[PDB]
């Protein structure tokens, strides 16, 4: 019973997008039986990015997502060994971003280690021109498969000259050993930006995230 | 108004699947303020069917939607005159189908018109082993673009042997006149096949289907 | 055998794109065993078409395809009964079509049939607003699969104001009658139109088309 | 000048596939103007490596394509500073790999530092079965766009119990000056394991790699 009604984080982050690299460090702390956490990041290599903070707001938690409880919460229950995650972002413009994430448990506090590779983006686009406004709220869709946890999301970020932005999320979560799997359900999320400088190196987030079974069923 | 508390619809498809062509009619009805409507269908041409129903079922009534008041419902705001639907379905296997679609309204009855091309479907798949049992509840993200509405859906078919199948739907809902369109939303869905003869070429549906904003907004 | 060194065609299409409907016919000729072949059409239904030409012209022939007495022509072998072909078209702005063909022999004539949908233009892309000047010449990846032949292009079409608009093409070429594929091959194709009306209602086309192995083997 | 008719280089590849974190560094040698180039692989961590080498492979060097006087020699004038290139690889089963690379020259040695992230590979699939044995030769599609140069591929690989498991490379080269582009084009190139352990800890490769206009120009 090592996940506490308050648990905090560390994070780190390596990237690169269009040949620039980046590092970012972090520091967070949430309710994980509740559905909320807050993350405040540092940009250590590499600032000011020049293109859109946006696209690495949601590589910054699933442990922190409220279940009820008769849905397995595959990732609480893989600790305290933790568990990997990776990810897929398609975006409508040919954009492309992979992610890989190692979750570990020490003395009580969270580590997050991220490495992030994103390429194909247009130069006159909405990530390298700074035009995003941030997330709509979104909801996963998940399933078990091949002893692990995926899930996909159709997301779309706002943009300053109307309209949207669109990206296809596709997550895989791989616990450490293997633990007990829901069904097909959903994870409803809304991530804010909260803080954040004129050029984007100290950035302040909130997301709000629970899951669900279809309000049909 | 012109769309009652009850209305009956009429439909034909013409379509094919990896070179077998098809024709199927039928005939529907539903509450369209109440958000659900049932169909009977009975291939005319091209049975029995050498490839899954499952794939052809959600081709057969988004007037259907129950909107709240505070969602413009833009597909019955285009009655009498009615509306265009186009989609694509995405295989994770590789199979591509296109579909194109005319909804207007005589004599008091929808009338609905498809056009349905399904490719590359893999001879050792789901879909031409008649491996699939029914299709997951879904939700649908939904937004205005080009001046028309816009939805992507992550569904998912049921195997008979365990797991799932996965699809990803893109539709577009064109208005023949152009009407008030909503802003970000979703929309759940629940079809059921309800009658089936061993070789379905005589088949029955309900679908339960409501719009709704995010459930943290 | 059936397949003379010169042959005559008819063509017949029926199609929608971005929910308009159309209709094509159209006569041809060549010489399958060199690799050409031309072909005039006329818009029957649906003229002037509010889009752009060029999506239509690689539907209107690979029985031509000239092949090295080492590779075997599927295509040809598949006479007098013949083939159907079917095929996807990814446009990089998300435009997507499906094909299905079916390509028969009349003494002397191959008579070709062809259903066309394409969805999902966007209303100021280069294909809604005619910006396209023909296709580059281009190179078909084929190999045997499922016990039929398929293929993948990557085909770029020119834009008036310069640069290019990008379509990847998959196709699978599927013998009516059981015959000899061949293994992983190259077809090296160009398509001109060589006259048109003013609104494309009337237009001629030219192809070269050889298949060989790749030049380091 | 910079670039002599022979040549070696160094590299480095930090990478994740399916979570697993590995670290490779090789040394290589070339004849930069005629299309030929080895290379010799040791993993320095994460060994044995869990999933098939030949994703792998085709990470480790275009500057050594062979050029016709006519076509203008982008990653070659980008020297003595170099270039970047970033790709996708989109695998036929769901596996994505996006990779980021820098080039530069020291000491008359060209020098490579590459990062690979790979997700979603089935655990039965292909890659992480081991089932794979080597590339077919392929032709990559090459234009300007961007102020950078853009190739696209469709490649395969051999199983070994028969047929081919396909891939799609996308890739972007970035002079680090604005240096001069091509038209459109395409490359050949043919790449072998001509040595390795049995668990792939140590490797030899050979490339072939020669660019030309189609061959109907």
């Amino acid at each position: 019973n090592v996940i506490k009604e308050f648990m905090r984080f560390k994070v780190r982050m390596e990237g690169t997008v269009n040949g620039h690299e980046f590092e970012i460090e972090g520091e967070g702390e949430g309710r994980p039986y509740e559905g909320h956490n807050t993350v405040k990041l540092k940009v250590t290599k590499g600032g000011p990015l020049p293109f859109a903070w946006d696209i690495l707001s949601p590589q910054f938690s699933k442990v922190y997502v409220k279940h009820p409880a008769d849905i397995p919460d595959y990732k609480k229950l893989s600790f305290p060994e933790g568990f990997k995650w990776e990810r897929v972002m398609n975006f409508e413009d040919g954009g492309v971003v992979t992610v890989t994430q190692d979750s570990s448990l020490q003395d009580g506090c969270f580590i997050y280690k991220v490495k992030f590779i994103g390429v194909n983006f247009p130069s006159d686009g909405p990530v390298m021109q700074k035009k995003t406004m941030g997330w709509e709220a979104s909801t996963e869709r998940l399933y078990p498969r091949d002893g692990v946890l995926k899930g996909e999301i159709h997301k779309a970020l706002k943009l300053k000259d109307g309209g949207h932005y669109l990206v296809e999320f596709k997550s895989i979560y791989m616990a450490k050993k293997p633990v007990q799997l829901p069904g097909y359900y959903y994870v409803d999320s809304k991530l804010d930006i909260t803080s954040h400088n004129e050029d984007y190196t100290i950035v302040e987030q909130y997301e709000r995230t629970e899951g669900r079974h279809h309000l049909f069923l």
